Formats: C-alpha cells, sequence, structure tokens
C-alpha cells in the first residue's frame, strides 16, 4: 500500500539537563525497492530547519527499507512548547506524510517531594524500605535517583506516574537498604529531575531522627 512514518521524542533525561543533547527522531518503515528515494523536511513552529542528520537506508530482512532522520533539539526550545514536524516524500505515496510532536502540553505544575521513613512494623526485617512521595506534577515526564554520600543508590524501584484526582500525577520510590545502613544514622538522597522545578532538580534527605 505504502510507507509508514514513525517520530518519536527525546528521552526525557535529556530533555531535563542542559549539559546534554535532546533529539527527536523521524523513522521510516515500509519502504519499497521500487520507489525507495525518501526525502526529508524538518519544520520547527512551521519554520524549515536543514541540520538534521539523515542516516544511509538500511535494507530489514522482509525485504523493506528502513530510513532514520535524527533534529537535535535545543534544551529551551523543547521545554519552550516548540513544536517539531517531520515531513516524508517518496514516489510511492499520494502526497507527503507530516507528522508533528512536542513537549506534553498543559500547565506545568511543580512537584512536591517528600521522603517518608521505614514503618514501624518493618523494624524487623533485615532490609528496609525508605520511601519518596513526588506528587502534584505535570506533566507526568519525570526521573527520580537515590544517593548516599557521593553514590548513587541503585537498589531502588520508581512506580509509573499516577493520575491523581486533581489532575496532577503522582509517584513513589522505594529505595532498600540493610537495616544496619539506616540504623548508622545514614543519610539517604531522593533527587527528583521534573521541568517546572528550579533548574528542573530537587533533592530530599532522609535519616534516622534519634
Ligand atoms: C519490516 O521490518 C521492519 C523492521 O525490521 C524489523 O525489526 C524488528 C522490529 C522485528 O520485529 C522484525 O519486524 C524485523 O526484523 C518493521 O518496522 C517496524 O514497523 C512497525 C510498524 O508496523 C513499527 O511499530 C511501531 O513501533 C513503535 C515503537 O517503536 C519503538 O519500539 C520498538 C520496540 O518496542 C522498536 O522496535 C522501535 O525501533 C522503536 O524503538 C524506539 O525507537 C526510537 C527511535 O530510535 C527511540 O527513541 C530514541 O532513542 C535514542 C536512544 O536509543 C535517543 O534517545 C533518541 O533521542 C530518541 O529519539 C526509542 O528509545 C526506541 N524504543 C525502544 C524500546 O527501543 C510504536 O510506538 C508504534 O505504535 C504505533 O502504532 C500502533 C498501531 O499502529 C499503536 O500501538 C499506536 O497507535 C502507535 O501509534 C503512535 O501512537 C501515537 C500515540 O498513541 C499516536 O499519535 C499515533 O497513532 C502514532 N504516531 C506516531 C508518530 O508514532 C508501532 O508499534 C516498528 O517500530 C518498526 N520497527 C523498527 C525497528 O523501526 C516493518 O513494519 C516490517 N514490515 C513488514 C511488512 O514486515
Ligand atoms: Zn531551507
Ligand atoms: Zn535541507
Ligand atoms: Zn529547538
Ligand atoms: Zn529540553
Ligand atoms: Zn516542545
Ligand atoms: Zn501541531
Ligand atoms: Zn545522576
Ligand atoms: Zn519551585
Ligand atoms: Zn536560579
Ligand atoms: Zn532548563
Amino acid at each position: 500500500g505504502g510507507p509508514s512514518v514513525f517520530l518519536f521524542p527525546p528521552k526525557p533525561k535529556d530533555t531535563l539537563m542542559i549539559s546534554r543533547t535532546p533529539e527527536v527522531t523521524c523513522v521510516v518503515v515500509d519502504v519499497s525497492h521500487e520507489d525507495p528515494e525518501v526525502k526529508f523536511n524538518w519544520y520547527v513552529d512551521g519554520v524549515e530547519v536543514h541540520n538534521a542528520k539523515t542516516k544511509p537506508r538500511e535494507e530489514q530482512y522482509n525485504s523493506t527499507y528502513r530510513v532514520v532522520s535524527v533534529l537535535t533539539v535545543l534544551h529551551q526550545d523543547w521545554l519552550n512548547g516548540k513544536e517539531y514536524k517531520c515531513k516524508v516524500s517518496n514516489k510511492a505515496l499520494p502526497a507527503p506524510i507530516e507528522k508533528t510532536i512536542s513537549k506534553a502540553k498543559g500547565q506545568p505544575r511543580e512537584p512536591q517531594v517528600y521522603t517518608l521513613p521505614p514503618s514501624r512494623e518493618e523494624m524487623t526485617k533485615n532490609q528496609v524500605s525508605l520511601t519518596c512521595l513526588v506528587k502534584g506534577f505535570y506533566p507526568s515526564d519525570i526521573a527520580v535517583e537515590w544517593e548516599s554520600n557521593g553514590q548513587p543508590e541503585n537498589n531502588y524501584k520508581t512506580t509509573p506516574p499516577v493520575l491523581d484526582s486533581d489532575g496532577s500525577f503522582f509517584l513513589y520510590s522505594k529505595l532498600t537498604v540493610d537495616k544496619s545502613r539506616w540504623q548508622q544514622g545514614n543519610v539517604f538522597s531522593c533527587s527528583v529531575m521534573h521541568e517546572a522545578l528550579h533548574n528542573h532538580y530537587t533533592q530530599k534527605s532522609l535519616s534516622l531522627s534519634p
């Protein structure tokens, strides 16, 4: 029938750290050998731009060609809602294919970050759960990590964002540590990246209070 276009956003962390390079990815699949030519046009807010890096086509094991084009986006443009259009032209199509993407839309809402110590009843266990509540944020793109003086604490798991009853999102992150480390008074820190925080970052700390 005709080829199909997919347009993918940057990775969320790449949009929240100015040191990183967010990029948007236009993928064309189902390109026939009969008309194998593929032209990309990129627009930012309706204005054609020219810095996209297209990859040379690559044949698939199902006898179709796959062509990829990558446009780097500016940290501030993406956060300011600019919209990115990929236009794919190929002989086999009646009219060119237009896909548009941007950051999740909606008024931004800054998260409230709260650490919760292990439950009393959980103090019987050889491991305990440190809880980071992140609530009230909009949009849902977010990243959460845990640290203890310098090094990342990676035995943690974070729930997906959940739509709350006021239209904002919340989640929880659970860090599991040896009960000894928690009682040795060590400081544990939940750090949160989200667009609506100052510099898109905050951290909150948790320690035994005796
Ligand atoms: C012939 O073969 C080719 C490929 O060869 C095959 O290789 C694999 C795939 C084998 O399975 C086998 O087939 C062959 O060996 C086939 O090509 C495939 O075609 C199908 C369509 O038929 C495509 O399906 C869509 O996939 C989307 C998800 O794709 C991602 O995830 C899958 C794995 O789950 C991967 O396979 C893909 O490569 C994609 O991976 C993502 O790619 C991004 C770009 O690289 C990554 O982002 C980038 O990441 C880098 C670092 O890695 C940087 O961070 C960059 O900054 C960043 O931009 C991303 O991380 C990566 N993810 C992963 C996990 O790797 C689906 O989203 C899509 O769903 C759409 O369609 C469904 C129904 O059609 C439905 O669920 C939805 O409606 C959805 O539609 C979109 O949804 C939105 C919102 O809901 C709506 O608005 C729209 O409806 C719609 N719009 C848009 C714009 O999307 C499809 O399921 C498949 O991806 C593609 N494969 C490849 C490799 O390209 C071909 O079909 C075969 N043909 C025949 C006839 O056999
Ligand atoms: Zn031009
Ligand atoms: Zn050009
Ligand atoms: Zn931009
Ligand atoms: Zn950005
Ligand atoms: Zn945007
Ligand atoms: Zn649009
Ligand atoms: Zn980090
Ligand atoms: Zn603030
Ligand atoms: Zn400042
Ligand atoms: Zn910024």
